[PDB]
Protein backbone atom coordinates (compact mmCIF):
# COMPACT_ATOMS: atom_id res chain seq x y z
CA UNK A 1 0.00 0.00 0.00
CA UNK A 2 1.77 3.42 -0.92
CA UNK A 3 -0.68 5.76 1.30
CA UNK A 4 0.36 3.48 4.60
CA UNK A 5 4.13 2.93 3.30
CA UNK A 6 4.54 6.66 2.76
CA UNK A 7 7.46 7.56 5.26
CA UNK A 8 6.44 9.34 8.59
CA UNK A 9 9.74 11.67 7.74
CA UNK A 10 7.66 12.58 4.18
CA UNK A 11 7.87 16.53 3.79
CA UNK A 12 4.55 16.41 3.77
CA UNK A 13 4.24 14.52 7.19
CA UNK A 14 6.97 16.94 8.79
CA UNK A 15 5.09 19.97 7.43
CA UNK A 16 2.05 18.71 8.53
CA UNK A 17 3.28 18.16 11.90
CA UNK A 18 4.32 21.37 12.38
CA UNK A 19 0.94 23.15 10.23
CA UNK A 20 -0.88 21.37 13.41
CA UNK A 21 1.22 23.67 15.77
CA UNK A 22 0.79 26.38 14.14
CA UNK A 23 -3.06 26.12 13.71
CA UNK A 24 -3.22 25.48 17.60
CA UNK A 25 -1.14 28.48 18.33
CA UNK A 26 -4.14 30.25 16.18
CA UNK A 27 -6.94 29.03 17.89
CA UNK A 28 -5.80 29.11 21.83
CA UNK A 29 -6.76 32.57 22.16
CA UNK A 30 -10.53 33.48 22.71
CA UNK A 31 -11.46 35.95 20.08
CA UNK A 32 -14.76 37.30 21.48
CA UNK A 33 -15.88 38.40 17.75
CA UNK A 34 -15.81 35.12 15.81
CA UNK A 35 -19.39 35.11 15.11
CA UNK A 36 -19.17 38.28 13.49
CA UNK A 37 -16.78 36.80 10.77
CA UNK A 38 -18.88 33.23 10.78
CA UNK A 39 -20.45 32.62 7.47
CA UNK A 40 -24.10 31.15 7.53
CA UNK A 41 -25.67 30.14 3.88
CA UNK A 42 -16.86 8.04 -7.82
CA UNK A 43 -18.18 10.95 -6.03
CA UNK A 44 -21.06 12.57 -4.58
CA UNK A 45 -23.77 15.33 -4.74
CA UNK A 46 -22.89 18.96 -4.87
CA UNK A 47 -26.08 20.94 -4.20
CA UNK A 48 -24.80 24.18 -2.00
CA UNK A 49 -28.38 24.53 -0.83
CA UNK A 50 -28.36 20.68 0.98
CA UNK A 51 -25.83 20.69 2.84
CA UNK A 52 -24.88 24.32 3.41
CA UNK A 53 -20.13 37.92 -12.76
CA UNK A 54 -18.99 34.50 -13.94
CA UNK A 55 -18.68 30.82 -12.92
CA UNK A 56 -14.99 29.10 -11.53
CA UNK A 57 -13.17 27.15 -14.09
CA UNK A 58 -13.91 29.45 -16.93
CA UNK A 59 -10.72 30.23 -18.64
CA UNK A 60 -8.84 27.83 -17.25
CA UNK A 61 -6.62 25.26 -18.96
CA UNK A 62 -7.23 21.48 -17.54
CA UNK A 63 -4.62 18.70 -18.07
CA UNK A 64 -3.24 20.50 -14.83
CA UNK A 65 -1.72 16.66 -13.96
CA UNK A 66 -0.21 15.86 -17.58
CA UNK A 67 3.06 14.67 -18.04
CA UNK A 68 4.22 18.03 -19.86
CA UNK A 69 2.07 20.61 -17.82
CA UNK A 70 4.66 22.97 -17.20
CA UNK A 71 5.26 24.89 -13.38
CA UNK A 72 6.10 28.71 -13.60
CA UNK A 73 8.88 29.70 -12.24
CA UNK A 74 9.42 32.83 -13.44
CA UNK A 75 9.45 36.64 -11.95
CA UNK A 76 6.31 38.71 -13.59
CA UNK A 77 3.77 36.04 -12.25
CA UNK A 78 5.16 35.32 -8.85
CA UNK A 79 5.54 37.61 -6.15
CA UNK A 80 9.08 37.95 -4.36
CA UNK A 81 10.56 36.16 -7.46
CA UNK A 82 12.77 39.05 -9.34
CA UNK A 83 15.24 38.52 -12.77
CA UNK A 84 18.13 40.16 -10.47
CA UNK A 85 17.50 36.47 -8.45
CA UNK A 86 18.48 32.70 -9.26
CA UNK A 87 16.24 31.61 -6.19
CA UNK A 88 12.67 31.05 -7.35
CA UNK A 89 9.27 29.52 -6.39
CA UNK A 90 7.89 27.36 -8.68
CA UNK A 91 4.17 27.59 -9.35
CA UNK A 92 2.93 23.90 -9.69
CA UNK A 93 0.25 23.71 -12.74
CA UNK A 94 -2.24 22.66 -10.36
CA UNK A 95 -1.97 26.40 -9.08
CA UNK A 96 -1.44 28.01 -12.35
CA UNK A 97 -5.07 26.76 -13.50
CA UNK A 98 -7.14 27.42 -10.03
CA UNK A 99 -10.78 27.52 -10.78
CA UNK A 100 -10.61 30.99 -9.28
CA UNK A 101 -12.34 33.09 -11.83
CA UNK A 102 -15.74 34.05 -10.03
CA UNK A 103 -13.85 35.72 -7.21
CA UNK A 104 -13.08 38.17 -10.17
CA UNK A 105 -16.38 39.21 -9.29
CA UNK A 106 -16.00 40.60 -5.88
CA UNK A 107 -16.14 44.64 -6.61
CA UNK A 108 -19.93 45.28 -6.63
CA UNK A 109 -23.10 46.35 -4.95
CA UNK A 110 -24.08 43.02 -3.88
CA UNK A 111 -21.04 41.21 -2.17
CA UNK A 112 -21.01 43.09 1.21
CA UNK A 113 -20.65 40.69 4.16
CA UNK A 114 -19.00 37.80 5.59
CA UNK A 115 -22.04 35.46 4.47
CA UNK A 116 -21.92 37.05 0.83
CA UNK A 117 -17.99 36.24 0.88
CA UNK A 118 -18.23 32.54 1.97
CA UNK A 119 -21.12 31.75 -0.44
CA UNK A 120 -18.49 32.61 -3.30
CA UNK A 121 -15.67 31.19 -1.68
CA UNK A 122 -18.03 27.83 -1.47
CA UNK A 123 -18.89 28.01 -4.74
CA UNK A 124 -15.05 28.28 -5.86
CA UNK A 125 -14.28 24.96 -3.56
CA UNK A 126 -17.09 22.98 -5.47
CA UNK A 127 -15.86 23.53 -8.89
CA UNK A 128 -11.73 23.48 -7.83
CA UNK A 129 -12.54 20.17 -6.15
CA UNK A 130 -14.76 18.49 -8.98
CA UNK A 131 -12.01 19.76 -11.46
CA UNK A 132 -9.40 17.51 -9.44
CA UNK A 133 -11.48 14.67 -8.58
CA UNK A 134 -12.67 14.55 -12.14
CA UNK A 135 -8.94 15.05 -13.61
CA UNK A 136 -6.46 13.02 -10.99
CA UNK A 137 -4.16 10.73 -12.15
CA UNK A 138 -6.03 8.33 -9.71
CA UNK A 139 -9.44 8.71 -10.50
CA UNK A 140 -9.57 5.48 -11.75
CA UNK A 141 -7.55 3.64 -9.28
CA UNK A 142 -9.31 0.38 -7.20
CA UNK A 143 -7.35 1.29 -3.71
CA UNK A 144 -8.74 3.74 -1.67
CA UNK A 145 -7.58 7.20 -3.78
CA UNK A 146 -6.06 8.82 -0.76
CA UNK A 147 -3.76 10.50 -3.72
CA UNK A 148 -6.99 12.68 -4.76
CA UNK A 149 -7.45 14.29 -0.98
CA UNK A 150 -3.85 15.25 -0.81
CA UNK A 151 -4.43 17.33 -4.10
CA UNK A 152 -7.44 18.61 -2.52
CA UNK A 153 -5.35 19.82 1.01
CA UNK A 154 -2.78 21.50 -1.90
CA UNK A 155 -5.52 23.45 -3.68
CA UNK A 156 -7.21 24.05 -0.26
CA UNK A 157 -4.09 25.47 0.96
CA UNK A 158 -3.88 27.61 -2.07
CA UNK A 159 -7.66 28.82 -2.00
CA UNK A 160 -6.46 29.80 2.26
CA UNK A 161 -3.95 31.54 1.11
CA UNK A 162 -5.95 33.59 -1.94
CA UNK A 163 -8.24 34.41 0.44
CA UNK A 164 -5.77 35.84 2.72
CA UNK A 165 -3.88 37.54 0.40
CA UNK A 166 -0.34 35.63 1.26
CA UNK A 167 -0.69 33.92 -2.57
CA UNK A 168 2.07 34.21 -4.66
CA UNK A 169 1.03 33.73 -7.65
CA UNK A 170 0.11 36.74 -10.05
CA UNK A 171 -2.14 35.52 -12.85
CA UNK A 172 -1.57 38.91 -14.91
CA UNK A 173 -1.08 42.73 -14.13
CA UNK A 174 -4.77 43.05 -13.19
CA UNK A 175 -4.96 41.23 -9.63
CA UNK A 176 -8.84 41.14 -10.11
CA UNK A 177 -9.40 38.70 -7.58
CA UNK A 178 -6.91 40.46 -4.82
CA UNK A 179 -8.73 43.61 -5.56
CA UNK A 180 -12.29 42.12 -5.39
CA UNK A 181 -11.23 40.32 -1.83
CA UNK A 182 -9.82 43.88 -0.29
CA UNK A 183 -13.02 45.75 -1.37
CA UNK A 184 -15.00 42.89 0.23
CA UNK A 185 -13.02 42.52 3.69
CA UNK A 186 -13.07 46.72 3.70
CA UNK A 187 -17.29 46.26 3.71
CA UNK A 188 -16.69 43.47 6.11
CA UNK A 189 -14.06 45.42 8.59
CA UNK A 190 -16.99 48.85 8.58
CA UNK A 191 -20.03 46.28 9.02
CA UNK A 192 -18.13 44.83 12.25
CA UNK A 193 -19.68 46.64 15.95
CA UNK A 194 -17.10 49.07 16.72
CA UNK A 195 -15.36 46.64 19.50
CA UNK A 196 -15.26 44.03 17.01
CA UNK A 197 -13.39 46.99 14.72
CA UNK A 198 -11.08 47.89 17.64
CA UNK A 199 -10.01 44.48 18.04
CA UNK A 200 -9.31 44.21 14.37
CA UNK A 201 -7.13 47.69 14.35
CA UNK A 202 -3.56 48.47 14.27
CA UNK A 203 -2.31 51.14 17.11
CA UNK A 204 -3.04 54.03 14.57
CA UNK A 205 -6.76 53.03 14.12
CA UNK A 206 -6.50 51.75 10.92
CA UNK A 207 -8.19 48.46 10.15
CA UNK A 208 -5.68 45.11 10.21
CA UNK A 209 -6.92 43.31 7.17
CA UNK A 210 -4.15 40.86 7.43
CA UNK A 211 -5.77 40.01 10.58
CA UNK A 212 -9.03 40.10 9.99
CA UNK A 213 -8.77 37.98 6.55
CA UNK A 214 -6.63 35.34 8.33
CA UNK A 215 -9.33 35.00 11.10
CA UNK A 216 -11.97 35.10 8.24
CA UNK A 217 -9.90 31.81 7.33
CA UNK A 218 -9.60 29.73 10.37
CA UNK A 219 -13.10 30.95 11.15
CA UNK A 220 -15.02 29.34 7.76
CA UNK A 221 -12.22 26.64 7.04
CA UNK A 222 -14.16 24.00 8.00
CA UNK A 223 -17.22 24.87 5.78
CA UNK A 224 -14.87 25.52 2.91
CA UNK A 225 -13.19 22.17 3.04
CA UNK A 226 -17.08 20.74 3.30
CA UNK A 227 -17.58 22.52 0.06
CA UNK A 228 -14.42 21.66 -1.61
CA UNK A 229 -14.84 17.57 -0.91
CA UNK A 230 -18.73 17.60 -2.29
CA UNK A 231 -17.36 15.57 -5.72
CA UNK A 232 -15.02 14.08 -3.57
CA UNK A 233 -15.07 10.23 -4.25
CA UNK A 234 -16.63 7.42 -1.46
CA UNK A 235 -13.34 5.50 -1.14
CA UNK A 236 -10.93 8.15 -0.62
CA UNK A 237 -9.71 9.68 2.61
CA UNK A 238 -6.81 11.73 3.94
CA UNK A 239 -3.66 10.02 5.42
CA UNK A 240 -0.59 11.61 7.47
CA UNK A 241 1.92 10.81 10.14
CA UNK A 242 2.60 11.79 13.45
CA UNK A 243 6.34 11.88 14.56
CA UNK A 244 5.93 9.13 16.04
CA UNK A 245 4.45 6.91 13.20
CA UNK A 246 0.93 7.24 14.75
CA UNK A 247 -1.56 7.04 12.07
CA UNK A 248 -4.30 9.98 11.29
CA UNK A 249 -6.94 9.74 9.01
CA UNK A 250 -10.76 10.97 8.24
CA UNK A 251 -13.24 8.20 8.89
CA UNK A 252 -15.98 8.19 6.60
CA UNK A 253 -14.41 8.90 2.96
CA UNK A 254 -15.06 11.66 0.97
CA UNK A 255 -11.89 12.91 2.06
CA UNK A 256 -13.71 13.80 5.47
CA UNK A 257 -17.07 15.48 4.00
CA UNK A 258 -18.84 14.78 6.59
CA UNK A 259 -16.65 14.92 9.57
CA UNK A 260 -16.30 18.24 10.87
CA UNK A 261 -12.76 19.44 11.18
CA UNK A 262 -10.83 19.54 8.12
CA UNK A 263 -7.53 16.31 8.58
CA UNK A 264 -5.00 18.80 6.66
CA UNK A 265 -3.42 21.38 8.06
CA UNK A 266 -1.57 22.27 4.61
CA UNK A 267 -3.32 25.51 4.73
CA UNK A 268 -0.86 26.62 7.83
CA UNK A 269 2.16 25.79 5.71
CA UNK A 270 4.06 28.26 4.36
CA UNK A 271 3.32 28.41 0.68
CA UNK A 272 6.96 28.14 -0.73
CA UNK A 273 7.38 24.87 0.74
CA UNK A 274 4.17 23.25 -0.41
CA UNK A 275 5.06 23.94 -3.61
CA UNK A 276 8.18 22.68 -3.36
CA UNK A 277 6.95 19.51 -1.45
CA UNK A 278 4.64 18.96 -4.92
CA UNK A 279 7.29 19.91 -7.00
CA UNK A 280 9.05 17.15 -6.27
CA UNK A 281 6.23 14.32 -6.15
CA UNK A 282 5.18 15.45 -8.91
CA UNK A 283 8.82 15.43 -10.76
CA UNK A 284 9.32 11.90 -8.97
CA UNK A 285 5.53 10.90 -10.51
CA UNK A 286 6.30 12.42 -13.88
CA UNK A 287 9.57 10.69 -13.97
CA UNK A 288 8.89 7.15 -14.10
CA UNK A 289 6.17 7.69 -16.72
CA UNK A 290 8.97 9.28 -18.85
CA UNK A 291 11.54 6.68 -17.80
CA UNK A 292 8.54 3.61 -19.15
CA UNK A 293 7.93 5.76 -22.68
CA UNK A 294 12.20 5.67 -23.01
CA UNK A 295 12.56 2.01 -22.04
CA UNK A 296 9.73 1.04 -24.64
CA UNK A 297 11.94 3.13 -27.64
CA UNK A 298 15.31 1.35 -26.20
CA UNK A 299 15.37 -1.40 -24.10
CA UNK A 300 12.88 -4.15 -25.25
CA UNK A 301 15.23 -7.49 -24.29
CA UNK A 302 12.36 -10.65 -25.13
CA UNK A 303 11.87 -8.82 -28.84
CA UNK A 304 16.00 -8.69 -29.23
CA UNK A 305 15.57 -4.45 -28.51
CA UNK A 306 18.54 -2.91 -26.89
CA UNK A 307 19.62 0.34 -28.07
CA UNK A 308 21.73 3.39 -27.25
CA UNK A 309 20.90 6.68 -27.08
CA UNK A 310 23.31 7.95 -29.81
CA UNK A 311 20.99 5.18 -32.21
CA UNK A 312 23.42 2.70 -31.87
CA UNK A 313 21.91 -1.67 -32.17
CA UNK A 314 23.95 -2.66 -29.21
CA UNK A 315 23.02 -6.53 -30.62
CA UNK A 316 25.33 -5.18 -33.90
CA UNK A 317 27.93 -2.73 -32.64
CA UNK A 318 31.14 -2.96 -30.74
CA UNK A 319 32.66 0.24 -29.91
CA UNK A 320 35.88 -1.13 -29.09
CA UNK A 321 36.65 -2.16 -32.24
CA UNK A 322 34.91 1.29 -33.88
CA UNK A 323 31.89 -0.93 -35.59
CA UNK A 324 29.00 1.09 -35.15
CA UNK A 325 25.65 -0.26 -36.30
CA UNK A 326 22.92 1.97 -36.68
CA UNK A 327 19.46 -0.20 -37.22
CA UNK A 328 15.81 1.76 -38.41
CA UNK A 329 14.47 1.18 -34.78
CA UNK A 330 17.31 2.41 -32.45
CA UNK A 331 17.12 6.08 -34.33
CA UNK A 332 13.64 6.24 -31.93
CA UNK A 333 15.64 5.42 -28.65
CA UNK A 334 17.86 8.75 -29.91
CA UNK A 335 14.52 10.88 -30.53
CA UNK A 336 13.38 9.67 -27.06
CA UNK A 337 16.29 10.40 -24.92
CA UNK A 338 16.89 13.31 -26.32
CA UNK A 339 13.35 14.57 -25.58
CA UNK A 340 13.75 13.37 -21.86
CA UNK A 341 16.72 14.64 -21.12
CA UNK A 342 15.22 18.31 -22.52
CA UNK A 343 12.34 17.81 -19.43
CA UNK A 344 15.45 16.26 -17.29
CA UNK A 345 17.41 19.35 -17.76
CA UNK A 346 14.62 22.00 -17.37
CA UNK A 347 13.58 20.07 -13.77
CA UNK A 348 17.07 20.11 -12.63
CA UNK A 349 17.29 23.75 -13.30
CA UNK A 350 13.62 24.39 -11.55
CA UNK A 351 15.41 21.93 -9.13
CA UNK A 352 18.26 24.68 -8.43
CA UNK A 353 16.46 27.67 -8.40
CA UNK A 354 13.95 26.05 -5.47
CA UNK A 355 17.35 25.23 -3.69
CA UNK A 356 18.29 28.85 -3.36
CA UNK A 357 14.55 30.06 -2.66
CA UNK A 358 14.63 27.64 0.63
CA UNK A 359 18.07 28.73 2.01
CA UNK A 360 16.66 32.44 0.85
CA UNK A 361 13.51 31.72 3.26
CA UNK A 362 15.32 30.47 6.03
CA UNK A 363 18.25 33.64 5.54
CA UNK A 364 15.28 35.86 6.23
CA UNK A 365 13.97 33.83 9.67
CA UNK A 366 17.42 34.07 11.26
CA UNK A 367 17.81 37.85 9.74
CA UNK A 368 14.03 39.19 10.30
CA UNK A 369 14.10 40.85 13.83
CA UNK A 370 10.27 42.20 13.17
CA UNK A 371 7.44 39.71 12.94
CA UNK A 372 5.11 37.92 9.80
CA UNK A 373 3.11 35.23 8.81
CA UNK A 374 5.45 32.36 8.56
CA UNK A 375 8.42 33.43 11.09
CA UNK A 376 6.64 30.90 13.59
CA UNK A 377 6.95 27.86 11.23
CA UNK A 378 10.59 28.71 9.98
CA UNK A 379 11.20 28.73 13.75
CA UNK A 380 10.04 24.86 14.15
CA UNK A 381 12.08 23.99 10.82
CA UNK A 382 14.76 25.28 12.81
CA UNK A 383 14.23 23.37 16.21
CA UNK A 384 14.46 20.25 14.37
CA UNK A 385 17.13 19.60 11.65
CA UNK A 386 15.62 21.40 8.89
CA UNK A 387 17.55 24.74 8.68
CA UNK A 388 20.32 22.88 6.58
CA UNK A 389 19.14 22.66 2.94
CA UNK A 390 20.70 18.74 2.87
CA UNK A 391 18.42 17.93 6.03
CA UNK A 392 15.30 19.35 3.89
CA UNK A 393 16.37 17.52 1.21
CA UNK A 394 15.66 14.15 2.75
CA UNK A 395 12.66 14.79 3.60
CA UNK A 396 11.81 15.49 -0.59
CA UNK A 397 13.75 12.33 -1.01
CA UNK A 398 11.08 10.65 1.28
CA UNK A 399 8.08 11.57 -0.13
CA UNK A 400 5.26 8.72 -1.10
CA UNK A 401 6.26 8.94 -5.33
CA UNK A 402 9.69 10.01 -4.56
CA UNK A 403 10.83 6.97 -1.79
CA UNK A 404 9.84 4.53 -4.26
CA UNK A 405 12.45 3.23 -5.88
CA UNK A 406 13.55 -0.57 -4.69
CA UNK A 407 16.41 -0.44 -7.43
CA UNK A 408 19.64 0.85 -5.64
CA UNK A 409 21.06 2.77 -9.12
CA UNK A 410 17.62 4.59 -10.00
CA UNK A 411 17.15 5.67 -6.25
CA UNK A 412 15.86 9.41 -6.14
CA UNK A 413 18.52 11.40 -3.64
CA UNK A 414 17.84 15.44 -4.22
CA UNK A 415 21.51 15.84 -2.49
CA UNK A 416 22.83 13.98 -4.94
CA UNK A 417 21.86 16.00 -8.38
CA UNK A 418 23.64 14.57 -10.91
CA UNK A 419 22.75 11.05 -9.64
CA UNK A 420 18.59 12.63 -9.51
CA UNK A 421 19.05 14.21 -13.26
CA UNK A 422 21.07 12.22 -15.10
CA UNK A 423 20.00 10.21 -18.75
CA UNK A 424 18.07 7.57 -18.23
CA UNK A 425 20.09 3.81 -18.41
CA UNK A 426 18.53 2.55 -20.86
CA UNK A 427 19.88 5.69 -23.29
CA UNK A 428 23.86 5.28 -21.84
CA UNK A 429 26.41 4.50 -25.14
CA UNK A 430 26.28 0.72 -25.94
CA UNK A 431 28.21 -1.78 -23.58
CA UNK A 432 32.09 -1.67 -25.30
CA UNK A 433 31.84 -5.16 -26.83
CA UNK A 434 28.18 -5.13 -27.50
CA UNK A 435 25.05 -7.84 -26.69
CA UNK A 436 23.70 -11.02 -27.15
CA UNK A 437 20.22 -11.43 -26.97
CA UNK A 438 19.25 -15.40 -26.60
CA UNK A 439 15.88 -16.74 -27.57
CA UNK A 440 15.08 -17.10 -23.77
CA UNK A 441 14.40 -13.54 -24.03
CA UNK A 442 17.73 -11.99 -21.67
CA UNK A 443 20.27 -9.79 -23.41
CA UNK A 444 23.37 -10.01 -21.69
CA UNK A 445 26.95 -7.92 -22.45
CA UNK A 446 29.52 -9.41 -24.54
CA UNK A 447 33.08 -10.54 -22.76
O1 LIG B 1 18.88 34.14 -5.66
C1 LIG B 1 20.04 34.49 -6.02
O2 LIG B 1 20.42 34.52 -7.21
C2 LIG B 1 21.06 34.85 -4.93
C3 LIG B 1 21.81 33.59 -4.42
C4 LIG B 1 21.13 33.21 -3.12
C5 LIG B 1 20.62 34.50 -2.54
N1 LIG B 1 20.39 35.36 -3.72
MG1 LIG C 1 7.79 39.07 -9.30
Amino acid sequence: SPTLSESHKSARNVLENIGIKIYNQEIKKKNPYEQQLKGTLDGNSCNLDHLFGRKPCYGREQNRFDENAEAYCNSDKIRGNENNANGAACAPPRRRHICDQNLEFLDNKNTNTAHDLLGNVLVTAKYEGNYIVNDHPDKNSNGNKAGICTSLARSFADIGDIVRGRDMFLPNKDDKVQKGLQVVFKKIYKSLTPEARKHYAHGDGSGNYAKLREDWWTINREQIWKALTCSAPYYADYFRKGSDGTLHFSSHGKCGHNEGAPPTYLDYVPQFLRWFEEWSEEFCRIKKIKIDKVKKECRDEQNKKYCSGDGHDCTQTNLAHNQIFVDLDCPRCQDQCIKYNEWIVKKLEEFYKQNLKYSMEIQKWKKTKNNYYDKEFYENLDKKSYSTIDKFLNLLNNGKHCHDNKDEKNKIDFNKPIKTFSISEYCKTCPLYGVTCTNRGICIHNS
